[PDB]
């Protein structure tokens, strides 16, 4: 089955290559709840994320093993993948220290 091994309050954003800005993830501003999970037998995780006032699920992507996970603020985490740049604006920095502390344990089940 699959679990969740933590989880932190988000405002979820993705980087519009284009206009070089960060847009809010699934077109509207506001902080989300943001989990990692993990599936057990092929040792998988992901991140999934949905709004607090409608339940949206603004993210939903993969952690694939060697994921470069980005520190670029207190309360600004950030990574990649072939399609998309995601970013998480935390609503405090232990918040913030909490996801980022559960994301490197992941990369190191991976
Ligand atoms: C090599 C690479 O991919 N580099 C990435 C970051 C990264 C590094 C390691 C691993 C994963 C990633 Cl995603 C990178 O530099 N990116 C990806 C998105 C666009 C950006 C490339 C250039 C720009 C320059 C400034 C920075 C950026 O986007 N920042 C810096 C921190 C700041 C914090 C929060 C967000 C929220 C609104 C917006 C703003 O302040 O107006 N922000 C920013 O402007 C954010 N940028 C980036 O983060
Ligand atoms: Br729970
Ligand atoms: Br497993």
């Amino acid at each position: 089955s699959e679990q969740s091994i933590c989880q932190a309050r988000a405002a979820v954003m993705v980087y519009d290559d284009a206009n070089k800005k960060w847009v809010p993830a699934g077109g509207s501003t506001g902080f989300s709840r943001v989990h990692i999970y993990h599936h057990t037998g092929n040792n998988t995780f992901r991140v999934v994320g949905r709004k607090i006032q409608d339940h949206q699920v603004v993210i939903n992507c993969a952690i694939p093993k060697g994921l470069k996970y980005n520190q670029a603020t207190q309360t600004f985490h950030q990574w990649r993948d072939a399609r998309q740049v995601y970013g998480l604006n935390f609503g405090s920095k232990e918040d913030a220290n909490v996801f980022a502390s559960a994301m490197m344990h992941a990369l190191e089940v991976l």
